[PDB]
């Protein structure tokens, strides 16, 4: 029933409260499967989401993500990592790490998003040697390993 709820839902509202609550807990259980409701309804959720759910994202998403040996199934997770604004502390850094980590393996379809998101937020954090901090700079260097 919930798969119907999002399969309809994708087109129009993403109304945070009404389904977001439901799929929040419901879609993990069937995510225990990786087909159908995970595969599909998990995606329709996270994309419809946007800025809400960033919290359960910052930990639950790293619980899954690697879970997606299917990168195509994981495109929702490349698009999901539009949390470039949020999760500013160590979480953003660590979450950046398996992104780079899964592309040293797959096809190339996920590379488009991997790259571009790294390009916008790294290019946006990119100052000419001006720096910021000692913990986010290690990020920035890693990102150099990436783009390079």
């Amino acid at each position: 029933f919930i798969v119907c709820l999002n399969k309809v839902t994708k087109s129009f509202p993403p109304l945070a409260d009404r389904f977001m609550n439901a799929v929040f807990f419901l879609l993990p259980k069937f995510h225990g499967v990786l087909k159908t409701l995970c595969l599909e309804v998990v995606l329709c959720r996270v994309e419809g989401m946007t800025e809400l759910y960033f919290q359960l994202k910052s930990k639950d998403f790293v619980q899954v993500m690697r879970h997606r040996d299917d990168e195509r199934q994981k495109v929702c997770l490349d698009i999901i990592y539009k949390m470039m604004p949020k999760l500013k502390p160590v979480e953003l850094r660590e979450l950046l790490n398996p992104v780079v980590e899964f592309v040293s393996h797959p096809s190339t379809t996920c590379r488009e998003q991997m790259y571009n998101i790294l390009m916008w937020i790294h290019d946006n954090y990119r100052d000419p040697e001006s720096e910021t901090d000692n913990d986010s700079q290690e990020i920035f260097k890693l990102a150099k390993d990436v783009l390079i």
